[PDB]
């Protein structure tokens, strides 16, 4: 569909004379950061980016296209190279790494230079980097993790975390010689590393010991702890700290989040990962967007200010199973919560950064027409005479031969929530790819983010803003306010 | 392989602390742009410009992704919204609309607003939207079309025709009820419509009359004039300008360039598009880079300054094919052409954007090991125990079945200049990609490609810094110099 307004060139003209004006506008701070906020997209390329942004417009009275993002208001944008020292297309705890604690790393390691190697614990010590989450904590901060995987997950755990294997989840997990030779399972890195006043997101399981039933499925016996050492790692978080607590629903997480006794909290909402959006039973779950608003209540009464990591973790895992409608509409929710943490936090004293940590082999071409769902076909069949989607994969379980042939697909077929985009090249996952993501700033410094950059800046521009080291000599001023 | 500096923490840190120098050191100029450039990467998304970035640098001593291109280092990034009016993927005319004239157009039209429609001349008039290089002719300055295409193609054609139909090269491609109607097609526009100084690229045969050999292939009719009507196109630009040159090959177009008596030159090198790189007779074919030069040697003359299109026209061709190997190197190419404009004029005077019209469904995934090359496989097999690479495609001619079957692929394979990564879905050409792409901006006013903006934004932020139309009231001093 043309849509009339778009046809008069004087709609494109006034637009980019405000876009000009908006842009002559912008002005660097001379001030610190109070504050930083890094929104971590997980397999958020830039195809994944326009793709849910179409979704949205859509969902909206709109076209698609035309309607911003909440991300895509931010005003500073850069490209993030992602790579990791020892793979051009990186994992999770490697970019973790690096744009959480500033410095690359080898894949499938977290929070370790890579002078470390990957599931070898005896290259652990002394590679360990320093997150700013950890470094803004020390300089009294408050600090958060919110995401909708596990807490323990390779992202959550880059801000606390330093392991040699992401797998690492619970001491279940670590092979006996590692046990021995102390590297710790995430989920006591979690309890144990640092004070984090905030933890949201899964990983139930993790944190209690075999056999003990999940408070919400104590009828699958798969979701209990998965401890071996017959610690409760909830009940040692709150033994150590007056005011926490710890809920595993969104209703205990509200009331503790209004409550100002509440000095730390910690917020499992499955034994697991959460769920999808899409199935989250909004009785029991809070969705990304309340889990960051419950953290932003409790993060913001410290004057000195907050470190918060919020991720939209399962972007990811909907790319890797091929199943667009999950990765876009986790995109959706993950600018929800940028939306959100924007409504509850002011520019002047906020940086506030988006990005992803890696892209994926998602394409949306074809040539579809104007307001066509991004989860349709491509006008004309292929070669094969048969019809093909807007959105398809390079590689991934999409890929199907029914008798010998690229099966067909039907528009509504291709619009199901459980329907898996095609590839070039089954794989039971879909892969990463390693292009170039975007990192999107606002807030006092984001200025500073610009070009293309290691993805290793996000970590050193957030710290420079705060005047965190290794920038305590910051030239700046007190935040504004 | 892990390069064993960048195991040092210290390595990464002191890469960031020089990041945020430099990003501390970007000014905004207060003075106007003496001279514009627009570099376009015909089809070159995020995904290209990554693993066009390794191949450079692996093509150098390097490892890959570590290695700037020129682009990289220009100072200024944002995000273009590609969509045309009527289509979320789009083509390269209404793009060129878009980054060239400022206003979106509809898939498949050049200088048009999207009130026209595609191949119906009898919307044409009154929808003709004046490009920014005609603008910059207007106010005096020299400008110039460099393209590896047919200078008749539908970017370098954004820059100065109108036309309902971007296939209306010469009068035979133009219905007869057209040619009633007055549609000129794109070579007659090209000598029409303005005065440009300097042209260069391919596209003979449209500017002579049937039966007119090729000078480079006399003995193949089929390279030979296209023309219906009798003209020579060439001869009446010629004509119409004291001092106008044609050339048809490289030492002619050298000559020309140094010449001071030569003010106006169009050097026109194959009969349709120029050679891949890779296939460029260097005896007979400028490159890229060397047809910039020419043009920046005429252009500079001018003491007004000058606006001038480079595009690496055929990235796109090769990414069409699903030939990698051919929309990268040609990528290169083009960047090449970036480095060496940037050596030739100055950021204090010139401001210089380099963007794409829109991307493709080219994808860079698996899990392959730093410094591997970009044409290679993937490690491990896929699900059907067959190898796979890192390049794919979503669609296109790639898509292969030997016997039932995704054939295997080896590395000597995967790494020809003929070959062609696999897709999903088989299809004669593969598509454009509808993500953003990226705009890349140095010099005067700059600093104002931010954020994430519609396409037309390129081309607004060059008038406005030239202080052209419709920007003449710009406030900002004269150019530095
Ligand atoms: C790590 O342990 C492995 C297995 O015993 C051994 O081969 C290697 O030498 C160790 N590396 C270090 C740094 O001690
Ligand atoms: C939420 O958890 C508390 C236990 O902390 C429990 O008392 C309440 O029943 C829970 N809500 C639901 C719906 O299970
Ligand atoms: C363009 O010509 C077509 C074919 O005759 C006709 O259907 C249509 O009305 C014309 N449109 C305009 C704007 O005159
Ligand atoms: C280049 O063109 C001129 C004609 O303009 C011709 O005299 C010369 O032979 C040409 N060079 C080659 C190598 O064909
Ligand atoms: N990050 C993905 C897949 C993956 C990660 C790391 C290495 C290889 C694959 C998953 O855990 O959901
Ligand atoms: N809709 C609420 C629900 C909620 C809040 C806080 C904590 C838990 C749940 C939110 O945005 O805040
Ligand atoms: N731009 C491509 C293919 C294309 C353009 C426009 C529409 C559809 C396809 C080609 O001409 O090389
Ligand atoms: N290598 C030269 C060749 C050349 C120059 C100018 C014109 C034509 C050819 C270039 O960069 O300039
Ligand atoms: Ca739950
Ligand atoms: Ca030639
Ligand atoms: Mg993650
Ligand atoms: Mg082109
Ligand atoms: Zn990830
Ligand atoms: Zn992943
Ligand atoms: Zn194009
Ligand atoms: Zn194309």
């Amino acid at each position: 569909i043309i849509p009339v307004e778009e046809e008069n060139p004087d709609f494109w003209n006034r637009e980019a004379a405000e876009a000009l004006g908006a842009a002559k506008k912008l002005q660097p701070a001379q001030t610190a950061a109070k504050n930083l906020i890094i929104f971590l997209g997980d397999g958020m390329g830039v195809s994944t980016v326009t793709a849910a942004r179409i979704l949205k417009g859509q969902k909206k009275d709109k076209l698609g296209p035309e309607i911003p993002l909440a991300m895509d208001r931010f005003p500073y944008v850069a490209l993030s190279k992602t790579y990791n020292v020892d793979k051009h297309v990186p994992d999770s705890g490697a970019t973790a790494t690096a744009y959480l604690c500033g410095v690359k790393g080898n894949f499938q390691t977290i929070g370790l230079s890579a002078a470390a190697r990957f599931n070898q614990c005896n290259t652990t010590r002394g590679n360990e980097v320093i997150s700013v989450m950890n470094r803004a904590k020390k300089a009294g901060k408050s600090v958060g993790v919110v995401t909708t995987t596990r807490v323990q997950h390779a992202s959550p755990a880059g801000t606390y975390a330093h392991t040699v294997n992401r797998n690492w989840y619970s001491d279940a997990d670590v092979p006996a010689s590692a046990r021995q030779e102390g590297c710790q399972d995430i989920a006591t890195q979690l309890i144990s590393n640092m004070d984090i006043d905030v933890i949201l997101g899964g990983g139930r399981k993790y944190m209690f010991r075999m056999g003990t039933p999940d408070p919400e499925y104590p009828d699958d016996y798969s979701q209990g702890g998965t401890r071996l050492d017959g610690k409760n790692l909830v009940q040692e978080w709150l033994a150590k700290r007056q005011g926490a607590r710890y809920v595993w629903n969104r209703t205990e997480l509200m009331q503790a989040s209004l409550d100002p006794s509440v000095t730390h909290l910690m917020g499992l909402f499955e034994p697991g990962d959460m769920k999808y959006e899409i199935h989250r039973d909004s009785t029991l779950d809070p969705s990304l967007m309340e889990m960051t608003e419950a953290a932003l209540r409790l993060l913001s009464r410290n004057p000195r200010g907050f470190f918060l990591f919020v991720e939209g973790g399962r972007i990811d895992h909907g790319h890797h199973e091929s199943r667009a409608y999950r990765a876009l509409t986790e995109t959706i929710m993950f600018d929800d919560a940028i939306e959100r943490a924007g409504q509850l936090t002011s520019e002047e004293d906020t940086l506030s950064l988006v990005t992803a940590d890696h892209s994926h082999v998602f394409s949306f071409g074809g040539y579809p027409l104007r307001g066509s769902s991004i989860f349709g076909l491509a006008p004309g069949k292929a070669r094969d005479r048969k019809a093909y989607t807007v959105l398809l994969y390079g590689n991934g379980p999409g890929y199907v031969l029914k008798d010998g042939a690229r099966p067909d697909v039907t528009e509504s077929e291709s619009g199901s929530p459980e329907y898996r985009q095609q590839s070039a090249v089954p794989l039971d996952e879909e892969t990463h790819a390693g292009e170039d993501v975007a990192v999107f700033a606002r807030g006092p410094q984001a200025h500073l983010v610009h070009g293309v950059q290691e993805q290793t800046f996000i970590a050193h521009v957030m710290a420079f803003a705060a005047c965190l080291e290794p920038y305590t000599a910051c030239d700046l001023a007190p935040p504004a306010g």
